[PDB]
């Protein structure tokens, strides 16, 4: 209804189209996609999948520019510089920046250069760029914000259940690591980033880094201003990470009742965000889950009466990308068009 | 002086060897090695090892029952009761039991029936089994001690910063989370365990299962009974672990301080037990660390000023060695004639 | 139908439930599994699976000598010793024997000392057992073959192609090299096994072991006695495996007409069984396919004429229990009675 | 003695720095390295390395623009574009081309246009370079080779053993598989590739790929033209691989024979170059290992008299840079100044 582009056809952005794919009645239409690795490889990695699997769908390639998903055509182009564009021309209402290059307002506005009426950035923004997280503060979205972020991964997780935490219990203050999967900004084998940590091989290691959560929960929680911090971990798994909690609260509780706590948010105001899980897993078995963010009920803990431990897993890729999905329904549902 | 034997020529076992062969003037001599699997064996996986690498000696079966080390030869027996071991016979001072299923006094105590004088449990112990953790209170050791724990590997790793945050500090409460390399009591693929969640492919998941580290620290720090607890999340890395504990503590402090104050220990009482690293480094630049802990000071965050959160790095095989081999020096100076 | 019972709930014992499972009018009736750890892990790692994903019905435990599968109940016993089992007691037809432990005529035999009519091992029998490889000779299986063996996963990836090209160019001999995944037979860490090699980290090494795929494709490919021989490079990856077949042939040819003759078993007396893909692909694609063998026809080569180099992948678990389902079937089909 | 650059301080960059800190009375002075990641990167990854390990050798930055390895001063500059780079003002004689980018005439080309004398690419050169492989036909180098190549690192562990199979028992022709540790071209998770192999998860899967080594081969072993060809199948390890080549030989042998020959070898015209293994290893125990290419002795056999099957260790990246600190050596050797 809304036309769509996706620009960085990644592992967020195949995610999101994969997720999109598999909703009914969307309101967004997905017109076009910027993969500067070409066609065919557009319409491989979309079929093939190392983490999703084989994508039940008629893929292929379309001619020289674009790519078909069970019929449905769409335009695919090549251009590192979003300047060059041809949103404007194509009359594309929301740009999904994936690309993890274009985070901040002169970056992201680069698409606005090219004609683009409005951006969604998979990823924290940097500077002045509102952000969001679905289930804890979508509501305060307007129609003006022409750069929008959907946060981060961790911070999808984390914030839904702080939120309930809060609520509940009063946070004092907190500190959280996210036993993090690896992404594609770790290399392979020792190499070259900025981070001196990420740039070790990434399956060999336990990757201490930079934490995408940890004031950003402050943005969407106001409340929690200055209460938290924390780090990650990244570890050798392709997919799924999770978040250990630790907070301290005003008022004084047990495991059990913040287990129910978060039981109440999940079957009510939270349903479809946030979901607790009984039974003892492990990774693997939160892959293709929809939730932002899934309670490990056994694994709560309370030290003290109120020092609260809280384990929460993630789909870093698929989780986060229906959220994504989420926000870009908010989009058009509130469009001024 | 001490002679001592092996029992159970695994991880430990060889790290054990390979930890007590690298030091000058050692007052043990270890004179055989209970291995199930052979001579053949012990001498292959000694000389060849996945995460040590090669080890720098002559090694060479020496016989049907013997192998050697630079000349030095060792006996080799099998026998998977200990009872029927040559203990007595051979006139053995110290066992050191590497095989994580004679953990409690009665299975333990099985090498003394054989004819053993003391037994030390690479591992904590079961029931009334006196648990030490060098650098934190073997002080407290002494020779009428016939069975003798060296705690596990995340106890030791924790206890000395513990010990260092509660005198400078005063913990009131905290709680503790281990992002621990698989080990050999996890299965490959998923099969039976009595861990449900260690029964699964352990180098595919994220794997939570408890700790007894968090009791145990207790045990060696009796000022901290009833004020921690945790868990541990088992993850795709051969070896070296990290801690990650949360303690709410009495004096006000910041980061800074908190690192300081570690690093005060670690050139003096601590010396060679807890060390402080200030580069960005990851889990594999800790392999092969004689150190039982090592603070990654950047990491090192304090939240409402008394909530402090460390971060630890320990080689689990490697490290953990280096203190069982400190323990049996202690026993063989304690040792009554 | 078909009082079938699975001894040995492990990855084989489970891909064998989930794909029967899986068959619509299936003659076979799964109604006992002799699992020694027991009804609750049986219910779970039935249902969850680090390889196959969340198994996609409802599993749960039944009152507890039992479970049950969307609704279907399946006794479940524990005794390591077979002669022990209720067998004959539960009128049991056929035994899966997927334990690996009981290959041979004695051991295997056990089942029939116990009440079992047949046994089916889900492996290589060990001396005088006849052999079968669907697709290649089960027209010779016959009802009064008390034991049977369905071969191992690499056999039934080769034999199939090995028949066509024995047939269209003719073989003078040989050499094999699978590159496969690890499996539970080896060590998560050094760690004792009769095999030096596979006693090796398994996730951190490329392992050189032995196979028998080679001269039991004999066993079911009279025509190859003493033609073939080979071994398997045990490689970092949980499933999924693939054959480097390398043969002399009588007749001169060239890879695309190799492929060609692949083609056209595969659309005919081979279809189900072999498949050809002409797709750039990577192992983590061949997850869940049901033929024992897929050609990477673009690797395809022939040097010299007469010398064949061929790729095929195989899904070692799934792939492999589909063949042990369709053995099953064929037992069932020529049952006197 | 001769005034070396470092081109492209990645994975063999880096290793032949260290291979070359390593040699005694070395010919070879290298001065400069071209970092595009900075000074304070280069410092740490040349220090801190997940497959080699810490470098046992002071290393600092030294300044704003260079490093020092146990106080020897090495000067670091940063520029993507050869032709800016400062080696005519430095009077750079030798050029070792690691960035994998410059392997053609015109791009290998543009540091001579910077002003270094000479090019030695550390990879297969695309084009009419000339290639050579130390042990195999290195006297035919001469110093008015502006540009020359070092071959690929399973083309340096195959030629020597080829080069002796031709010789003692004449090749017709042969096939060869490398299972191969994945490298830096590969991706971390999916990703955009020109190779839709290679652009799938690396630590996930068997990835099948090019390599030129067949025909490489060929070209320092002109008798071979025609005679071999081959592929790659990239598993998840991170350093280590093996070749399996299989050849047809005119001379009637058998495998001890072929062994044999490869020991003669070994003992003499490839000392230092090809070793032969007759201990069951696995790839871990090769890392570091100065030789081309390990024969593991056990696993040759030698099918219907003629066809022949050989496997070969190499360690991908310390072997090779060892080759391409020797190729280095004599064009120091035979400088014409
Ligand atoms: N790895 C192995 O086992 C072996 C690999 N190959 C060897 O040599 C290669 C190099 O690969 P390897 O050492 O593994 O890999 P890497 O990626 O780790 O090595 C070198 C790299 O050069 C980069 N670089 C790229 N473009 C430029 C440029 N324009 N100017 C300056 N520096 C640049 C790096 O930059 P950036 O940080 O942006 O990536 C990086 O450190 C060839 O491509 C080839 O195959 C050959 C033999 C053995
Ligand atoms: N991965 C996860 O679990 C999650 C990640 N984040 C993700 O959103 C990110 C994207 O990461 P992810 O999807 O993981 O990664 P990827 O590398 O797989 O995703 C997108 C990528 O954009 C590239 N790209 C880069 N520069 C441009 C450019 N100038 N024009 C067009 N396309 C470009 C790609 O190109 P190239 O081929 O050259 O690399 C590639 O397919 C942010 O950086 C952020 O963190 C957030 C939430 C979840
Ligand atoms: N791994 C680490 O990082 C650390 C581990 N723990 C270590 O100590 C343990 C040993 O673990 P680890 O060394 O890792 O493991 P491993 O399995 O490699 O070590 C010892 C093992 O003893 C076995 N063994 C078992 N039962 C007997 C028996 N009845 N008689 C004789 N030998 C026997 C072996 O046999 P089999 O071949 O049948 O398996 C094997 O080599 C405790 O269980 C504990 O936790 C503690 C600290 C550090
Ligand atoms: N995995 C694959 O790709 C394929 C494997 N093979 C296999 O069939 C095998 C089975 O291996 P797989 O399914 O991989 O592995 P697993 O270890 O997971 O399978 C079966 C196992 O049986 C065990 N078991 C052992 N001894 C007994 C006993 N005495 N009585 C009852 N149950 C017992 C288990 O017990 P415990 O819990 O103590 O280990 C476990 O669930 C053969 O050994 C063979 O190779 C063949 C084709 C494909």
């Amino acid at each position: 209804k809304l036309k769509v582009a996706i620009n960085g056809f990644g592992r967020i952005g195949r995610n999101f189209l994969r997720c999109w794919h598999g909703r009914k009645d969307s309101p967004l239409d997905v017109v076009v996609i910027n993969d500067t690795g070409g066609v065919k490889q557009a319409s491989h990695l979309l079929k093939y999948d190392s983490i999703l699997g084989t994508f039940d769908a008629d893929v292929k390639t379309a001619g020289d520019s674009a790519i078909s998903v069970d019929g449905k055509v769409i335009k695919v182009v090549s251009d590192r510089n979003p300047v060059n564009l041809p949103w404007g021309d194509m009359g594309i209402d929301l740009v999904i920046e994936g690309t993890g290059v274009f985070v901040d307002r002169d970056g992201a506005g680069k698409h606005l250069q090219a004609g683009a009426k409005k951006v969604l950035i998979t990823a924290p923004g940097k500077g002045d760029i509102p952000t969001y997280v679905v289930g804890v503060n979508e509501e305060g979205y307007t129609h003006a914000d022409t750069i929008i972020s959907n946060a981060s991964c961790t911070t999808n997780c984390l914030a839904p259940f702080v939120k309930v935490l809060d609520q509940k219990f009063g946070i004092i203050k907190g500190t959280m690591t996210t036993t993090h999967s690896y992404t594609g900004d770790q290399r392979l084998l020792d190499a070259s980033h900025r981070d001196l940590r990420r740039a070790r091989a990434a399956c060999l290691n336990i990757v201490p880094t930079s934490t995408g959560a940890a004031k950003a929960v402050a943005l969407v929680l106001p409340n929690l201003k200055g209460k938290l911090n924390g780090i990650a971990l990244r570890v050798p798994t392709p997919n799924v990470s999770v978040v250990d909690l630790v907070v301290q609260v005003s008022k004084k509780t047990f495991a059990e009742e913040v287990n129910a706590a978060f039981r109440e948010s999940a079957d009510n105001e939270l349903k479809g965000i946030l979901s607790v899980c009984d039974e003892p897993l492990v990774s693997i078995d939160f892959r293709c889950t929809d939730v932002s963010s899934t309670i490990d009920s056994s694994l709560t803990m309370v030290m003290g009466d109120d020092m609260v431990k809280v384990i929460a897993w993630y789909d870093n890729e698929w989780g986060y990308s229906q959220r994504v999905v989420d926000l870009a329904d908010i989009v058009a549902n509130k469009w001024q068009g």
